[PDB]
């Protein structure tokens, strides 16, 4: 049954990715292989070129990503012959190491040893290798709350934070075998994290707001060609508004907007003022700013549109059919600036793709 | 086969409407005599009552609508004894009179008779009863560019206008039987203006930019148990962020951000200093402000996305399954800050309703 679907799913990825790739006649044999490898092991195994491009693909189909444009320069690092949960430990470190790039942001997949019988050989705990711990007891509330559950699930394994604002979480992740999983604390040296300052506002500073400088999400499943790669962390870098008008913003979040309409100097009384809408905008250009000023790369949203316009014109001349989440792609802050707004996108489903899978505690 | 969808439409709004009315006991009868009706007439009518209702239930039901929460205080006119073309041009000069009130705007409907046997017995050109000319000819943009082709069909009929940007367009609509259309120029006393100031910035003024201050809605068809009410002019009161963030900032509209970016001393060279999400907040304080000074009705959409909160709730309240649109549900600047954004809706149709029906011309 199962053997079933993953030949349909294989037969359907290597002849798009060989033609993809210039390899058509190629498929024919690799075909033939792959059926053997199946019907003997139950699963076949990519190559390198099938993996690398296969997470380009997907890549290219996640519908509700804006910065598709650079689908192709993925860079694809294949750590499928990882067994300890050192290699594992050390491979997110170099990961991290490596994107990050002193500033100069990589988009970098890890990809690790898929789902045997569905089996995980690794299981990642953490939703970004970079995140802050949240906490809230007694009505006090400290951190990020939408990392509330997973800090104090790391809070059971004997970890504990100095309950800060932006306490680095752990590296928190279980192998295949074990009950338990391992938390690793993150080297410090590891993070750039950048402060953010306002370009004319110097009072914008006593709010002492911070944010990481990559964003690498571990808690999607990668699928290729019927196989998946549930331990597969990517990142790329922030669009602004992901940290001032979500990360910061939010009520959910960090709460910030009021606090940011006092230093910038207007009142937070009245909604026919527009002081949310002035305080978030402020507080954006902000962050930019701070990202810019250090060295970080970033994208602000209006630049992020036009790449993702260039995406859209590049998938017609390939001959590629499109495919968007509208209510994921438009900006969070002045959505009708862009061209997203004003057009629709089919929001259908195409392999190879990044799936969200839920995580095993909260 | 027409007379099936009529007698199954209006079985299912009369034993809606009247539980709702509470006058479920007064179905049966009715139900009847429109039998009977649509046995020999082809069509039933429509008592004061059932018309009033259905009208609100149809504003009830449109899922594009933000501001349904008052959908059970529209003020209904019921103008389906028109025959002539001077009832019809009166009837929407008092709709324009009653429904400003001053500057007190009231969500007034005007309903004219009904498609007969699908042959509208009155047909407005007008998207909105008051809305400003468009011009465009030797690389020459005036006015409204989103009117340029009633503007142009307009003016083969007789009419001329004195090219300004802010040109009244006149009524115009055609009766049944009449090839032609007739056009009325619009009172200017009957039509509020407002000009837009910002509170704090004096030389915003030398933008020299208004709006009117009533939309009143005249493409759309109110469908009611099946019967056709295509001639329903309605209106309401303006969110701001319609004024500021569409008719006066897109770019196919009025495209005034440049020019708002440097009357409040900011540049317009760089997209990381977000410039346009800036001069957009500064337009729709202004456009809040200069309503508010002048006396006449507005919303922002913080307080509009209260209400429509208070109307999801009362929706459950009453069992009244809850149906929506989120892509034009979310207001075009800060929609992260709404409860709209981080919530999903039905986008199932139901009746009654507004439609929308193409125009005659282009
Ligand atoms: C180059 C820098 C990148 C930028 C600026 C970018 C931008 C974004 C943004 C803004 C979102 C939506 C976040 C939200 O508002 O909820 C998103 C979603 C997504 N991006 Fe990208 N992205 C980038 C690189 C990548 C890379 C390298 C991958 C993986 C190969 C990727 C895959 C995705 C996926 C799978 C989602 C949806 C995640 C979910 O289910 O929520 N993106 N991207
Ligand atoms: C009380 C004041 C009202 C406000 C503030 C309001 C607000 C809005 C807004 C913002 C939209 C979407 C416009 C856009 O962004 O494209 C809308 C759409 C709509 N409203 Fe309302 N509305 C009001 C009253 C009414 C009334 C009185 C009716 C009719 C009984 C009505 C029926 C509709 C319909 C049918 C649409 C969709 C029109 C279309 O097809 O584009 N609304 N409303
Ligand atoms: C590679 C990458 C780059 C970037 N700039 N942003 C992202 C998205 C980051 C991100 C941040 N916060 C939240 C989410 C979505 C979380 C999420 C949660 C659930 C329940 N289902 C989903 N499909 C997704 C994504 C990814
Ligand atoms: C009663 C009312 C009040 C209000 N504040 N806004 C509205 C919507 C006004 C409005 C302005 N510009 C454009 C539109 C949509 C035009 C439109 C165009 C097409 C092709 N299909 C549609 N369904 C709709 C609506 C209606
Ligand atoms: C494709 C997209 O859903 C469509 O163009 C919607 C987007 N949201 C909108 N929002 C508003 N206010 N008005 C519109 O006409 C639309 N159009
Ligand atoms: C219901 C709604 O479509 C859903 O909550 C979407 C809205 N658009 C979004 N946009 C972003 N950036 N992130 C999200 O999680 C969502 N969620
Ligand atoms: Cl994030
Ligand atoms: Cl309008």
């Amino acid at each position: 049954e199962e053997k079933e679907i993953l030949w349909n799913e294989a037969k359907a990825f290597i002849a798009a990715c060989y033609q993809e790739l210039g390899k058509a006649a190629e498929v024919k044999d690799r075909l033939a292989d792959i059926k053997s490898e199946i019907d003997l092991t139950g699963s076949y195994v990519h190559t390198k070129e099938e993996l690398e491009h296969g997470a380009k693909m997907a890549w290219r189909n996640s519908n509700r990503c804006i910065g598709r444009l650079f689908w192709n320069s993925l860079n694809v690092i294949d750590r499928r012959d990882v067994r300890t949960k050192e290699e594992v430990r050390d491979a997110l470190f170099h990961h991290i190491e490596t994107a990050t790039n002193n500033g100069k942001i990589r988009p970098t997949i890890t990809i690790f040893p898929p789902e045997e019988k569905g089996e995980k050989q690794v299981e990642i705990w953490n939703h970004q290798l970079i995140r802050y711990a949240g906490y809230e007891s007694d009505g006090e509330r400290i951190g990020d709350p939408a990392s509330c559950s997973l800090t104090a699930a790391c809070e059971e394994l004997g970890w504990r934070g100095e309950r800060t604002d932006f306490d680095l979480l752990p590296l928190i992740f279980r192998m295949k075998g074990d009950e338990q999983p391992v938390w690793y604390e993150l080297p410090r040296s590891l993070v750039i994290e950048v402060p953010i300052t306002h370009p004319d506002i110097e009072a914008f500073s006593d709010l002492e707001l911070k944010w990481y400088g990559v964003p690498i999400i571990s808690d999607m499943k990668l699928e290729v060609g019927g196989i998946h790669y549930n331990a597969a962390p990517f990142n790329g870098w922030y669009m602004g508004t992901e940290i001032g008008a979500r990360n910061l913003a939010d009520e959910k979040r960090y709460d910030k907007l009021k606090k940011v309409a006092s230093v910038i100097g207007i009142a937070a009384d009245y909604n026919t003022d527009l002081w949310k809408d002035q305080a978030l905008v402020e507080l954006n250009k902000a962050v930019l700013h701070s990202y810019k000023k250090q060295g970080v790369s970033i994208v602000d949203h209006h630049t992020a549109a036009s790449q993702f316009k260039r995406f859209e014109e590049q998938a017609e001349e390939a001959g590629r059919k499109l495919t968007g989440d509208w209510t994921w792609l438009i900006p969070p802050i002045s959505p009708a600036a862009t061209h997203i707004f004003h057009r629709s996108y089919d929001n259908s489903i195409v392999k190879p793709n990044y799936f969200y899978q839920d995580k095993p505690y909260e």
